[PDB]
């Protein structure tokens, strides 16, 4: 009935995901466990650079350089979770104004999710998993930009821990996404109708894809909570960067998201 029709809709949201991220974690896992060009320095950095692994703004500082890579695969991430977001038959149906409302608000937390997938204790990988970043490289960067990345680690190891697959992040990001409490939301009934739907879902996906898992569902729940709260302080250093780093440049789309 209940369990029976939300499978349909659970696997759905698993076939937008497969169709549209440029990463699963079972193939982020598998790179991770067997190989990617290690960069734990300038040296291995513009090794990379040149051919070795690798269009951004014009060259200013490492630090920078690297800040805008992750500018270039924030952007890239946000393309597909809007792609992704739009492969969700309920999601499509809202108005193209809170379809841009749900991803303005709802992308980094989904983000920052997804991110857990490509990184292990000691680094994450880099373009399409050809390269390996270390941790200890990115905490080496002159401030603030060493800090920006190192509590996104602490939550993706914690995170990891739940030893969640695809088919549960897809559920999991499409709740992210489907958040009726963002700000401006226009047609908020409905969306809180679509994620309690989604929530729904993913319940019931986890119990039956995680037979023995005790409190894993309500344990999601919190990861939403601080995801919330990792966006936030994100946010907050965002500002930090943009008062402080006056010669940084940040791309349009992104200013569009931290503006308001
Ligand atoms: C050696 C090259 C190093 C490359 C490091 C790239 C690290 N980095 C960006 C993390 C980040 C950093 C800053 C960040 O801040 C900005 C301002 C900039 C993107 C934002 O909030 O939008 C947002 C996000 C990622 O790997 N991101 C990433 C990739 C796939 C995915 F599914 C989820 C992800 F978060
Ligand atoms: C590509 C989908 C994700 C887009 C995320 C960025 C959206 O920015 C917002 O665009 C709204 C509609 O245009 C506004 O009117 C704003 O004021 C604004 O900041």
């Amino acid at each position: 009935p209940q369990v029976a029709d939300l499978k349909a809709f659970s696997k759905h949201i698993y076939n937008a995901y497969l169709k549209n991220f440029n990463m699963t974690k079972k193939k982020a896992r598998s790179i991770l466990t067997g190989a990617p060009f290690v960069i734990h320095d300038i040296e291995t950095l513009w090794q990379a650079e040149k051919g070795l692994v690798w269009g951004l703004p014009p060259y200013k500082e490492i630090s920078v350089h690297v800040f805008y890579r992750c500018q270039c695969t924030t952007v890239e991430t946000v393309r597909e979770l809007t792609e992704f977001a739009k492969s969700i038959p309920s999601f499509s149906s809202l108005f193209l104004n809170d379809q841009v409302t749900l991803l303005k608000y709802g992308v980094h937390e989904a983000i920052f999710a997804m991110l857990a997938s490509i990184v292990n204790k000691d680094g994450l990988l880099v373009a399409n998993g050809s390269g390996f970043v270390t941790r200890e490289f990115l905490r080496s960067l002159r401030k603030p930009f060493s800090d920006i990345i190192e509590p996104k680690f602490e939550f993706a190891v914690k995170f990891n821990a739940l030893e969640l697959d695809d088919s549960d992040l897809a559920l999991f990001i499409a709740a992210i996404i489907l958040c009726g409490d963002r700000p401006g939301l226009m047609n908020v009934p409905r969306v809180e109708a679509i994620q309690d739907t989604i929530l729904r879902a993913l319940e019931f996906h986890l119990q039956a894809n995680h037979p023995d898992a005790q409190y894993l569902f309500p344990k999601l729940l919190q990861k939403m909570a601080d995801l919330r709260q990792l966006v936030t302080e994100h946010a907050q250093m965002m500002q930090r960067i943009k008062k402080t780093e006056t010669e940084t440049s940040l791309h349009p789309l992104l200013q569009e998201i931290y503006k308001d």
